[PDB]
């Protein structure tokens, strides 16, 4: 009798939102059921990797998006050319015009995650400019702090710059990240302002857990926990029936994740460096 | 009798860190016992106000500091004139020289919380420059969104600007704030990267709860919850015996907080606008 306690908690969180969450409208007039303020822990020990089993997660998308974020790119065509189309809808001529971004060419999302991570505070012009050496490279500064002052309680990476809100196709959801080191293990906490529990959360858990493994590898630490903290945790009313069905499913054990190469630095990671062992989701 | 569950939870979290926390040295050279990633909820309904009762919290400090944060000031002397001296250590001639801020005058804290709340992204020169209408006024933007777009999932106020870290004595601890409105009630979640469970947390909880009450009051909403999320939650080793004492005390019911006049905007509050009803704390506890 194996119990995947972490995935069960996630299912219980869906149930609680479904049964007791408050009705709320989203910014398109569509309805959700919502709660405010949740926190969930995922153990990364023994290579165990919290990819959800009760509905298949788009792992190839998680990996490629993340390596794209780390590169500092803001051009969704660079993802799309790798057959990952998740940012295509928010970088169309038409969507960009609806955001008032008339001078962005198709693919230009403005200064979204990767730009904030690697170039915080640099003025944005477009996705083709070279920003190398410009702004604050928070990602490298976090890595330096991990290696040089692991006790530090200031190991932070922010994606939230209100001065950039009018320049972005959409405002960041995964807003704030902190790292922590104790007893030779690296942990990460991420703060997510708004989380769709059905479609967003599972992919989010996987991106940050994978970032945690990456950083622990190139800082010579063992992985500890990923902590996910949410502001508005919600499910869309139109999803409620499908999620009820998912909730009848019995979670299976999490896969494991190995890193296959001695990677030089955070910018040297390649998709083939990661091996996902025994991922066995139900459909979807 | 009455059971103060939120205060018992705090005491239980103290117990947990003390009994099961990892030993971790720190910047200060004192060691800590530490856990990473905690979350606690405080109910603000029926005017109940989460000021801890197992020790006397520095309420007058909480109120004056928050009014001073709201003003956008970065001059500790403006707080010191209110006989609240908690920022004086970090703004002495002597102390600033040590962080290599030789050009700041005494009292100049750099762009700490108030500057970030009212003037985010404006370049900082000194505490005496005119910042009026410069930078991004996050606090008033959050107020406007609560009034105009209460359903929004983007009501955010950040205090974290990597470009400003080398300009302040100490980087902000209470970093990130989100507001939320549902069924006519305003809630607030605050993310704290670093929390001294003895000396800081009780004060910190009172600070954000009070901010939530203030905003609820000017937006004609009911107060809902304050949710406190922490990164590194720690106790200093030197504090443990004193916290041991505190943990044997039986929490009392929280006080109520009343606001005594109609206030229309965030900058218009005075210290005397707030009335604590029936705060019955045990005596103060001193900790290095
Ligand atoms: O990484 C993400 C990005 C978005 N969303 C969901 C949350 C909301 O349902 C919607 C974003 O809408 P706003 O919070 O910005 O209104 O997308 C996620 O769950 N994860
Ligand atoms: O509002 C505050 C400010 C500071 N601290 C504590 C946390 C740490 O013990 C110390 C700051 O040190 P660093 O985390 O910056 O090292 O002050 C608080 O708890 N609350």
């Amino acid at each position: 009798d194996y119990v995947n306690q972490e995935e069960l908690n996630y299912l219980n969180q869906l149930k609680d939102i479904i049964d007791h969450g408050v009705r709320k409208n989203d910014r398109t007039g569509i309805g959700t059921l919502s709660t405010f303020g949740t926190q969930s822990r995922y153990c990364l020990r023994d290579d165990i990797f919290p990819l959800l089993t009760t509905k298949r997660v788009f792992w190839r998308g998680v990996v490629e998006e993340l390596l794209w974020f780390i590169s500092g790119s803001t051009n969704a065509k660079q993802l799309s050319e790798k057959n990952v189309n998740i940012w295509d809808g928010n970088s169309s001529r038409e969507f960009l015009d609806s955001r008032g971004l008339y001078n962005y060419e198709e693919g230009d999302l403005g200064p979204v995650y990767g730009f904030q991570w690697r170039h915080f505070g640099c003025p944005y012009s477009s996705m083709t400019a070279d920003y190398k050496g410009k702004g604050y490279d928070q990602l490298q500064q976090c890595i330096k702090m991990i290696r040089e002052e692991p006790e530090s309680r200031r190991i932070i990476m922010t994606a939230w710059n209100p001065c950039d809100l009018e320049k972005v196709a959409l405002p960041p959801c995964h807003c704030f990240v902190q790292f922590y080191v104790a007893d030779g293990e690296l942990s990460c906490q991420m703060y997510q302002r708004s989380a769709d529990m059905g479609l967003g959360v599972p992919f989010n858990i996987a991106s940050y857990s994978l970032l945690t493994r990456m950083i622990a590898h190139i800082t010579s630490l063992k992985p500890g926990f990923f902590i996910h903290t949410i502001g508005d945790a919600h499910v869309y009313l139109t999803h409620v029936d499908a999620l009820k069905v998912q909730m009848e499913r019995k979670p299976r054990p999490f896969p494991k994740l190995k890193i296959l190469r001695n990677v030089e630095n955070i910018d040297d990671f390649r998709a083939e460096d990661f091996e996902l062992i025994n991922y066995k989701p139900y459909p979807k």
